[PDB]
């Protein structure tokens, strides 16, 4: 008579069959149907239906059945109650908004972060520490790293650059960091080229941004030692185009900081926090606008009409310089090259500080809060490494 | 005799009449009566009463009845309490200080977020995405908006203000600029002209903030033009206020980030912190004016009564300039142009330091963490769109 | 048979009398005595004892006797289960270090934050804008408070001091200043008057701090009156002094701000962390010392032993100055008055200023999470205003 | 019939044999086995078996029974939850990311966070203020290391080093400075002296960093004595070699904060969180490595390839200094020595501190919240002083 009871896992619960039929096409809809009793578990003397499920979440979805709102319990995680909700057919997208973001949180942070000796010598870039050949390989790749690093920061130093005036008075590099850099290539292009004769998926390999940067890296040395031929003036022309591509050598660290769980963790959260990263840049621009104008007017009242003498007291000239000013104010930074020098200037920069701070501290906790959810989960997965199910699901 | 027992959903609660009586004109006082077995559900043989409800919060209301105090469990969120609550008769004002905050969160949260060609025309500002013609003209108002903000950022230039001392050693903005502004007014008025032809509830669309800085940003290049006639000297002096007035255009970039969730949800939560922006400002004030004195008190330690030259070694010469110096400080700014010099002033201004430090931080967290809540619930309304109920209430 | 049934609240909890013996003294240990059956609510068909309290927290008591350790659960609130614990005679400090924080919360954040004329002339100050003629006072107060203020921050400025070589090349300031400071002491020192003459609980009123203020700030310009007539080279010097008393007024704005809620949570919130903020100086003053000596000894790395131009260079020529860029580099405020010149000082600075930030952002963020507690407390505490009890408790 | 009822403390738990056997070896499935009726506590009349456990989370338990997924409550402390795993035979192991971290947090937090008179001379460190005579000897300890370090600062400034022009113009610190040393110097000795001496566990005394660095304080002051008989060039190199030494005196106030718990948190944290250490460190270097690159191509913009001009108008003479540079920027310390001067170096600039601020941020607050937990749970031990336990366990 209207009455129907559900015992899941030893607690009965109570309810009308209006309530279990509120939801049609579910579990509990079919369960209200006259042929349940043949179609489910069924106990004729209890005159009760019996589920070997968790009767504390039953509970809550007895409850989404029964008012009409689906709400998520904060005694147990998400995905035990998406698993519940699996089995009871209960649609996850009905979850109301007071509870989706808690409910999602874990699943949102698992998809952001989710010849016989050919493949040995592929298996050089593949956990190199795994054999001592390839972790030699390693230590020297390292080596001939930071060395190409060093002297690619050194060849911009002016005590390795001493003037020449003999040939025409013009800068020369010295010869010796040139050829540390050529003893850097030479070992640097033999790993390139072995990786590109002994290459497996050649698309993706080419495709593979660090090889490109292996490849853009390795170019410009090449380029200048067939140019010196010509030693021509274009020539000369295009060695100073080189030497400016040069910079991608300081490129190559990424490779080796690409085995860091940090670093993996970072490029997830930029990924995921896209959405804030322009919340913050426009922001900033925005406040950046508006306060180089606000500076630029505070600096000049009471000053003539077009008189010149009214911005040579004042270091915003300019709304373009005060966008610098403005920018440098908000971060915090505060170099000191330009500040007001006026009472309204000053009011004006005190507002540009405190606005910046706020503007600035709105978004950053939230990527802040994202990146901490990312690298909170994969030290979970490193701290809880592979082992046996343990468990066996019914045959 | 005095025994009465509650099946909600399946689960007995059984407590004392008197108990239920404890609150009166609740539905568990009425149950308490006399006349409940005829006023409600009620079930002889088992000889109780049933409700086909949520027990495990309905313990909690009954905590309420047993104690005297209504808090709310942590296991299910605040909407879903506030059903039951409603339900139950139970007044959602008497819910403790301890609970009541989280209580609200989500409500709260809420609160704050919340011719037949003459409608085609009118949608050219709704979605202009929309429709293709709309989309273009979009595209257009960027354009000219972003030119116009890039002309006024250019006029104030000095390249582009070449001194002439013909007519009188004074400056002149270059004529181009002029030209480029121009085209920008004629569109922007066009646009401005269509939505005031063809405008429904001309009130609002006046009392609109944004068509208000559309009018004031068209008005000073036509009183510009019209005054030009006059020639006079105090129709340069009217020039001068006009050139001034010109600000204006930076104010129409508001109208595109307008469509911004991220904009809509900073004016939220300004407009929910006044307290604490204004606990902000009450801070900062105190400690400026505190250090302020400070730092001018302790770069004159040990100097004479009235000497002048007391404060010919210091950059403190007044309170008033140690205001922006303090500002400048508490903000951890630091641009440089004036700091103490004294080991007294040296003290007082680490003091300052640190107490901008925690006074800036008192509040800021609060701010951050009501947009967070604000921009946390904006995400999860866009990602659950709207759908069918999927649930049928009860007839 | 060892087996004992208790119904708390409709619900069933069977255990064992050795496990309910095992806490002495109890209302269960009570309750497992052979008497039971006639000190305690028993039902001798059903065989159990009934309790009308709540079952979900019972059932932690319980294991609370069952293993030895008394954790809080998660799914209510402390002031909650503090009721439970008093009812059922358990120890609140049995408490594992793993709840006890999160128990007390509550409790720890309500302990920080707590003729037939005279009594309406002594309600001058206590809620001045409940009576019209109080309200106009506190306005007029306010405007003697901040013109007091202002004159003395105005003082200070060279505008108002002009050098008079008459009498003797000395400054002097305005008369008018002084003039408009006298009317203020007028007004000031009738209030003052008024609050001494009508006074209860004089012991209360003079101990009062700000009354002190009050009383100190309205001295100096009675002194200086009276020591005019001596006009003696000591009375010069004691005018001297007086003057710089004289800084007390900035002091009488903490009366006018004393109402403030956010005030009073910042006081509440100093007195509550005094450990965090002994800490934090702790931190500060260590770090300080370390980095002042390690850029004095990084700035002079292969300097002679006592050549006099090692420092000549260098802008870090003892430790003590280096304690002032330490602070200063560690706060991230950055004057620029001195930074290091050498690479190891650059080394050196960079330590000091990661670390710097680290032990800054160690016990500031225990700080602010202290003000947010009192903070949210106070608003609730306001959000809900005093009313019915609504709740009977039994007679 | 594949049917069995699982009595947890009063409350029926049914589920099916099958879904026991689900995880062999575990108490649940001991209980599954047909000779369960005699291995555990069975009620044949009532046909199940009886448990003093807590059902609450018995039914997260037999959840991981039934699904295969092991998760935690919310509702209860780890501490609970895993004292519930170890009595049924759970493997804490099994626990799910989405749970493992919250699951852990507290185990995690105490792992980090853990003659006759002779006695009565060994006890002058421990406890000092225990006896009164230790804690005077405390208080002249404390005298005498700060007068050391007074000391020690005093003799690096321009005051106490006059110039001697008789012999050889060399500098010469005053005397009566390094006499104060000398007292100091006396006393500490006998301290360290006793302390030697009477020296239990000589092992670990000589270990102890805290007696190598008192032994390191004391040596330069005897070697500088017994080196100057011998007055040679030499020797006053080595002389110089032990004033640059003497900087270990500012080590002997860890031991006057080797008490503080605040400091112990701090040791206990930096142990904890080398690996967010690791990440900062690694981030600031690649991206002051990058910047640095960045600012000094954005500053040679347009400039000649190898004109020794181009780096005369700009502070980024090189990318080594660009390092310092980026650092400053990034630390928003914004010390102002060097800034970009450019407009493509100003845009570098604003990204840099951008990237900075947000980098920065990454593992600090990771750091900062390992600090909050283990400062609460310290000031929570302390706060819950040692007692007797008040529960008697089962013979
Ligand atoms: C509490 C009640 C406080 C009551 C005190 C406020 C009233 C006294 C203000 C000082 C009035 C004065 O005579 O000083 C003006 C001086 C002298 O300069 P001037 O007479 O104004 O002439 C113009 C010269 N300029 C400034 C353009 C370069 O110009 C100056 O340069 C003075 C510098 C200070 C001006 C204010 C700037 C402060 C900015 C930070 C404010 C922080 C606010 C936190 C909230
Ligand atoms: C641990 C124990 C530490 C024990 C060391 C403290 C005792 C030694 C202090 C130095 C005493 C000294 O002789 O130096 C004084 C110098 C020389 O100047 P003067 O002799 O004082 O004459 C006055 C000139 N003024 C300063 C007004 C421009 O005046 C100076 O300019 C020195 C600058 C340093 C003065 C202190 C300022 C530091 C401010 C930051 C402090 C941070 C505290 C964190 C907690
Ligand atoms: C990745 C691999 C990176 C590999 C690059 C490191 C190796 C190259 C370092 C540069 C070596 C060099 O020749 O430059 C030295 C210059 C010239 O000066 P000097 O030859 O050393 O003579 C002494 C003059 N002083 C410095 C005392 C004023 O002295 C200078 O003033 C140069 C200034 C830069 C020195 C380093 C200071 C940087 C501090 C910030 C570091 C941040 C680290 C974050 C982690
Ligand atoms: C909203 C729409 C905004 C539209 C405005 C952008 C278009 C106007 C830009 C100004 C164009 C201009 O004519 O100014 C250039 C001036 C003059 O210098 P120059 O003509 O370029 O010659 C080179 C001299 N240098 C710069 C190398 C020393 O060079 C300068 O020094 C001007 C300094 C400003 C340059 C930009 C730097 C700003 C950096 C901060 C940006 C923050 C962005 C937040 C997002
Ligand atoms: C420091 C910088 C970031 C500027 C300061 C930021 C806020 C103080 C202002 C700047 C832009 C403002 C926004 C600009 C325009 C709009 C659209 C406005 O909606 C409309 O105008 C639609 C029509 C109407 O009903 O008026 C709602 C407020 C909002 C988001 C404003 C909210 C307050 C904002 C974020
Ligand atoms: C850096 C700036 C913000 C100043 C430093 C802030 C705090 C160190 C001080 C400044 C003002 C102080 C407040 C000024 C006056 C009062 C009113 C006082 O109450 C009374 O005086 C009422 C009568 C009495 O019982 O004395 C309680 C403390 C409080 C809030 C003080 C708490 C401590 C405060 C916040
Ligand atoms: C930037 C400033 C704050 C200095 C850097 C802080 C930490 C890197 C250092 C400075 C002082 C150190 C503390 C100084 C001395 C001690 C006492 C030491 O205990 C003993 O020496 C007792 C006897 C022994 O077993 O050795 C435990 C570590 C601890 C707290 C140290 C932990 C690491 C600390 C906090
Ligand atoms: C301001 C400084 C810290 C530089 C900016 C940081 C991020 C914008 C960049 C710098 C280094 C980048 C990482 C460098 C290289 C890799 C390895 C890359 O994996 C591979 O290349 C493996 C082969 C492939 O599938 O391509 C995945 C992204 C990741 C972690 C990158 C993610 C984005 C990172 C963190
Ligand atoms: C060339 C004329 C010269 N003489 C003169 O008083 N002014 C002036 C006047 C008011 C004024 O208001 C201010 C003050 C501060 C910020 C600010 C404004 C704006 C222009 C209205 C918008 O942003 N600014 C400048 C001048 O610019
Ligand atoms: C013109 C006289 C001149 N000669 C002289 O010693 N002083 C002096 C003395 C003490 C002194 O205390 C200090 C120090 C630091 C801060 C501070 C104070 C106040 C005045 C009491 C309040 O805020 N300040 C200044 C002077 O101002
Ligand atoms: C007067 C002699 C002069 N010539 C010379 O090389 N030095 C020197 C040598 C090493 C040195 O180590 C450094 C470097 C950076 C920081 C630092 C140290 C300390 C002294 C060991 C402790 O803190 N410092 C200075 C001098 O001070
Ligand atoms: C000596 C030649 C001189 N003349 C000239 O235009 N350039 C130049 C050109 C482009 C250029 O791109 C930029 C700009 C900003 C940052 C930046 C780059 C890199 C080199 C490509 C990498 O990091 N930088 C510099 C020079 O350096
Ligand atoms: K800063
Ligand atoms: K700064
Ligand atoms: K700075
Ligand atoms: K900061
Ligand atoms: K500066
Ligand atoms: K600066
Ligand atoms: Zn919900
Ligand atoms: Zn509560
Ligand atoms: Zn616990
Ligand atoms: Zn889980």
């Amino acid at each position: 008579s209207e009455r129907i009871v559900i015992n899941v896992g030893g607690t009965r619960h109570q309810t009308h069959r209006s309530t279990l039929r509120t939801l049609p096409g579910t579990r509990l809809a079919w369960l209200a149907e006259p042929d349940a009793h043949s179609h489910f578990d069924y106990d004729p003397r209890a005159d009760e239906f019996f589920f070997d499920r968790h009767p504390g979440v039953f509970a809550h979805i007895l409850n989404y059945y029964r008012t009409g709102k689906l709400h998520c319990p904060a005694d147990v995680c998400g995905p035990l109650y998406e698993e519940e909700l699996a089995f009871w057919g209960i649609d996850e997208t009905d979850v109301e908004p007071c509870c989706w973001m808690t409910y999602r949180q874990h699943r949102d942070a698992e998809e952001a972060l989710d010849r016989r000796w050919q493949p040995r010598i592929w298996a050089l870039f593949e956990d190199p520490y795994s054999s001592r050949y390839a972790r030699y390989v390693a230590f020297a790749s390292l080596f001939f790293i930071l060395v190409s690093i060093t002297t690619f920061c050194l060849e911009t130093h002016e005590r390795f650059n001493p003037i020449v005036n003999k040939t025409y008075r013009e800068a020369e590099t010295e010869a010796f960091l040139t050829y540390i850099e050529g003893v850097c290539v030479v070992w640097f292009t033999f790993e390139f080229l072995m990786r590109v004769i002994f290459c497996p998926n050649k698309v993706e390999f080419i495709k593979n941004s660090l090889n490109i940067i292996d490849f853009v890296a390795i170019l410009p040395f090449y380029l200048e030692v067939g140019l010196s031929g010509l030693s021509s003036k274009a020539a000369k022309d295009v060695l100073g185009f080189l030497r400016v591509v040069r910079f991608v050598r300081i490129l190559r660290i990424f490779k080796l900081t690409r085995h860091f769980v940090g670093l993996r963790v970072l490029g997830h959260t930029l990924r995921a926090s896209t959405n804030e990263f322009l919340l913050l840049i426009i922001f900033l621009a925005l406040g950046v606008l508006i306060f180089a104008t606000m500076i630029y007017y505070a600096e000049r009242i009471g000053a003539q009409p077009n008189d010149p003498s009214a911005s040579e007291h004042t270091h915003f000239k300019n709304i373009p310089i005060g966008f610098w000013w403005a920018v440098v104010t908000m971060t915090t930074l505060g170099y000191g090259d330009m500040y007001p020098q006026t009472w309204s200037g000053m009011l004006v920069g005190a507002l540009c500080a405190l606005a910046g701070v706020l503007t600035i501290a709105m978004p950053v906790p939230v990527i802040v809060n994202n990146f901490g959810m990312y690298y909170s989960l994969a030290m979970a997965k490193q701290k809880l490494p592979k082992k046996k199910k343990k468990h066996i699901p019914r045959p």
